[PDB]
């Protein structure tokens, strides 16, 4: 039947929020009190794909925007876009590989692998208010989701 959704939040391991900062542009900053009306809700679909106790296919879509997080070669690296889409196809049960995640449970924490390119992860920077980065040292992979109404 219908791709099954759910609303979310995340946090990085240092507990950083994620927010919209510009035009197809997340960053990633510590926000606590009023500022967390600031973050963005996802809403991570479970799509189709290879699956195991711990390794889960989703896609990570904007609440209730046609926007999907998207791994796409950029200038000849793999890079994490965000990628428009018609809002009469999405979200769907076959999503497109370059929308694909492997949402894996490591230690009480989530990490988000990229279907796509193996091996490279929705990271962030330890500095405040950079962007968030596909990323495979030095980064952030570990976060936690918060599920939201
Ligand atoms: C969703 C990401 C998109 N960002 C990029 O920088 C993409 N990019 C990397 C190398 C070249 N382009 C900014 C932060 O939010």
């Amino acid at each position: 039947a219908p791709v099954r959704s759910l609303n979310c939040t995340l946090r990085d391991s240092q507990q950083k929020s994620l927010v919209m900062s510009g035009p197809y542009e997340l960053k990633a900053l510590h926000l606590q009190g009023q500022d967390m009306e600031q973050q963005v809700v996802f809403s991570m679909s479970f799509v189709q794909g290879e699956e195991s106790n711990d390794k889960i296919p989703v896609a990570l879509g904007l609440k209730e925007k046609n926007l999907y997080l998207s791994c796409v070669l950029k200038d000849d690296k793999p890079t994490l876009q965000l990628e428009s889409v018609d809002p009469k196809n999405y979200p769907k049960k076959k999503m497109e590989k370059r929308f694909v995640f492997n949402k894996i449970e490591i230690n009480n924490k989530l990490e988000f692998e990229s279907a796509q390119f193996p091996n490279w992860y929705i990271s962030t920077s330890q500095a405040e208010n950079m962007p968030v980065f596909l990323g495979g040292g030095q980064d952030i992979t570990d976060f936690t989701m918060q599920f939201v109404s």
